[PDB]
C-alpha cells in the first residue's frame, strides 16, 4: 500500500505520498537512512537473506510478513515486493523497488 524506493545497499532513496501516513516519518526523516534501522529485531535475519536474493537475481522477491518500526517506536506488519534494476554498462545497482503492503 506504499512504495519506496532503495539503493542497492537498502538505503531509502524515495517514499511516495502515502508512505507518512502509514510509517509515520517524513521523507526527511528517512531519506538516506537503511531499511535495516527499521526492521524487527525478530525479522531482520531473513530480511537480510531477501535482500541477498534481490541483489543477485533480476527477478522479483517476496519477503515475508515483517514488524516495521514507526516514528512512535511501535510497529506495523509489511509484506514487500522487490526487484532491482543494474545499469548494464557497470553492473551497479541503480535502484531497488519495494512495493509494500500494508497489514
Amino acid at each position: 500500500m506504499f512504495i519506496s524506493r532503495h539503493s542497492g545497499e537498502g538505503k531509502f532513496l524515495f517514499i511516495d505520498q502515502r508512505a507518512t501516513l502509514v510509517i509515520g516519518f517524513l521523507p526527511q526523516e528517512i531519506l538516506g537512512t537503511s531499511f535495516y534501522e527499521y526492521f524487527h529485531n525478530e525479522d531482520i535475519a531473513a530480511l537480510m537473506e531477501s535482500h541477498k536474493m534481490v541483489m543477485q537475481v533480476p527477478e522479483k522477491v517476496t519477503t515475508q510478513v515483517y514488524r516495521f518500526r514507526c516514528k512512535d517506536n511501535s510497529y506495523i506488519q509489511l509484506q514487500s515486493e522487490w526487484r532491482a534494476f543494474k545499469n548494464p554498462a557497470t553492473s551497479e545497482i541503480d535502484y531497488i523497488i519495494a512495493k509494500n503492503s500494508v497489514f
